[PDB]
């Protein structure tokens, strides 16, 4: 009982009721998971472990969700509860290493109450001393939980992490665990948001990844579908798993922006207005335009403090005493100096003391007790800055968002918007809205994002749209309507670099991604291929450094290059590495300041991805020095010592150097 579509091989054992996963390399296969159970519901606080195999049927040539492939069905029966389980696994020929899972439950005797459903449990095989994991998250601590974590296998303790997707958690519903040989990625398969758990558990000698959904009462004689999930068995690191997941979900209607439709203003260097904090004035920004124009900045954004209240989105009289005239003047100055203008924005907010709530209570979300609800911070808390949420199924909220977009784009003059400081939508209990379920409000933020982006596009084909789910991984269902992605206020440099790699995997090689500006890491911004942006009012030696690195970024242009991340593996390679291709010439970035993963000694450096039949000269462009020469593409090994970083490029040479 086995199927194998492309790059995978799933086998089922009738006697033990276990599933084993493989991955194809060369002409053979590599084991990637030890035998694992199928999974079942949680009845009475304990998972049912009385399921008995009935029959298994395998179909060799079927068409399914992702196209042509294979499918086999497993039917099991439980005597204690009377439930009947049907398990369906699907693979496709075109897609490499993706498995589709579907579950259905039927109650034949009497009512069965289920508190949680469990499927697709897989345990890693071949682990030796450590396992690196990717966590979709959504509920973790805001600014201090890395999206990539290490599971040490020599520790006394154990590592467990439950990545939730609920009313207080909105992020990518994907988790991945990998070792040097490869890894396994499990993620949701749904075109719209729902409730899904992606736990990562450390076992006695390995780690586990799983999928889970909430349950409800199953009536007698009724068939209910629980959920669906995607399993990715890949070689390498989380980049391959995320890329496979994106390719798989491209078949469910979730399609990311194409490289030929991203506006050219997305790649331009940007300067935030955080230099003076909340005490900024129009005159200061106007007077700071000449220096940035000389340096090479081609984008200016307006941050917090310009509005009176959220929802109303009226101009603050303190910052704009003359009204729309001042905004037009600032926009005209920015345009005259050859730059575009953006605006700060909190999409789903509606305020607490705003006129929108004072005059129109009926567009907001109602709690269980009959009171307005507030936007939740990750975990379930409340921040004073955040206000009441706006129900997506009320026409007033959509009308207000469109009105604000049109007013900003046609009256004041602005070429884009910056979404910030919002995470999730609470449940609504208002009977007037006629909600089918209280969760209907939580599953429809994509409607607000889509409507706002449609208005923006209708006003101008080339627009800037970025959302900051600051602290946590960004909402997956807001991705199709963006043009740039940030790293959501990373705390350390390793965080922003790893998140840049992950978002390149999810989005695409050419998608604009920035490395944020919380701390000065120009090296990591340039080396990873991100967009260099700044917030401060710099003067002196740091000002000279800022201009120098702006010039380097302008003369290299790695933000418009192609990102390659499948060659090397993170956590099982001598250095933390990132590869960018620009006009044929390959660029490399090696790092050592990644406190999470830094090596001892000075290991040799191997450049892979080069033509074997070509001779290359390796020259650093930061200092204009030839580190190595006469290096054939096959060997491509040279020994060098550096403190923190090493940025190099492979310049082709027709004849050997002297």
């Amino acid at each position: 009982y086995a199927i194998a579509g492309n790059g995978v091989r799933v086998t089922y054992d009738a006697d033990g009721q276990t599933i084993t996963l493989y991955r194809t390399e060369g002409s053979g296969l590599i084991q990637m998971s030890k035998p694992s159970p199928l999974g079942g519901p949680v009845v009475g606080g304990q998972e049912v472990q009385d399921f008995s195999h009935i029959s298994c049927d395998v179909e060799q040539s079927t068409s399914g969700v992702m196209g042509s492939g294979q499918r086999m069905t497993i039917t099991s029966q439980s005597m204690s509860t009377g439930l009947i389980r049907t398990y369906v696994l699907e693979t496709s020929d075109i897609e490499e290493g993706v498995v589709y899972t579907a579950t259905s439950y039927e109650a034949g005797a009497s009512d069965v109450e289920v508190s949680w459903f469990i499927g697709s449990v897989y345990e890693l095989y071949g682990a030796e001393d450590r396992i690196w994991s990717y966590n979709g998250g959504g509920e973790g601590p805001m600014h201090y939980y890395d999206t990539l974590q290490k599971i040490d296998l020599t520790d006394s303790g154990k590592f467990s992490r439950e990545n939730k997707q609920d009313d207080t958690a909105a992020s990518i519903p994907v988790s991945d665990i990998y070792i040097a040989d490869g890894g396994i990625t499990v993620g949701d398969a749904s075109a719209t948001r729902r409730e899904v758990h992606t736990p990562v558990q450390e076992t006695s000698d390995s780690a586990q990844v799983s999928i889970g959904w909430p349950g409800k009462v199953i009536a007698a004689g009724s068939v209910i579908e629980i959920g669906e999930s995607f399993a990715v068995v890949h070689p390498g690191d989380y980049y391959n798993g995320l890329r496979g997941y994106k390719n798989a979900m491209d078949h469910l209607g979730v399609i990311m922006p194409a490289p030929g439709d991203i506006p050219d203003s997305s790649y331009d260097l940007r300067w935030e207005s955080w230099g003076w904090g909340f005490n900024w004035t129009i005159d200061l920004i106007i007077g700071k335009l000449d220096e940035l124009q000389a340096a090479g900045v081609k984008q200016i954004t307006l941050d917090d403090g310009w509005y009176t209240n959220a929802g109303d989105w009226a101009l603050n009289p303190e910052k704009f005493p003359n009204g729309a005239s001042d905004a037009l003047r600032l926009t005209d100055a920015i345009h005259e100096h050859g730059m575009t203008a953006l605006l700060w924005w909190r999409p789903c907010d509606g305020g607490i003391d705003s006129i929108l709530y004072q005059q129109h209570p009926e567009y907001f979300v109602m709690d269980a007790d009959g009171r307005p609800a507030r936007l939740p911070t990750p975990g379930g808390g409340t921040n004073p800055s955040l206000g009441y949420a706006l129900c997506p199924m009320a026409d007033g909220a959509i009308a207000s968002q469109v009105d604000f977009v049109n007013r900003a784009m046609n009256d004041w003059g602005f070429d884009g918007f910056k979404g910030d400081y919002v995470w999730s939508m609470p449940e609504c209990y208002n009977p007037a809205h006629n909600h089918a379920s209280p969760e209907e409000s939580t599953e429809k933020q994509s409607e607000i994002y889509r409507v706002s982006y449609e208005a923006m596009v209708a006003n101008d084909p080339n627009v800037f749209n970025l959302l900051c789910n600051c602290g946590t991984p960004q909402d997956y269902y807001s991705l199709p309507y963006m043009t740039q992605i940030a790293t959501a206020d990373p705390t350390s440099v390793d965080q922003t670099r790893r998140r840049v790699k992950a978002y390149k995997a999810l989005m695409g090689d050419y998608f604009p991604v920035t490395a944020d500006h919380n701390n000065i890491w120009y090296l990591s911004a340039v080396g990873t291929g991100s967009v260099l942006i700044e917030k401060r009012d710099l003067s002196g030696t740091a000002k000279e450094e800022y201009e120098k690195w702006l010039g380097i970024a302008d003369t290299v242009q790695l933000q418009k290059g192609r990102f390659i991340g499948d060659l090397y593996s993170y956590g099982f390679d001598p250095y933390e590495t990132y590869v960018v291709e620009k006009d044929g010439v390959m660029y490399y970035a090696f790092y050592k300041d990644g406190s999470k993963y830094s090596p001892t000694g000075y290991p040799d450096i191997e450049l892979k991805g080069l033509d074997p039949n070509k001779m290359y000269r390796i020259v650093d462009y930061v200092n204009d020095r030839v580190v190595a020469t006469n290096l054939m593409g096959d060997n491509a090994v040279f020994n060098t010592r550096f403190s923190d970083y090493l940025l190099v490029k492979a310049v082709e040479i027709s004849e050997p150097d002297p």
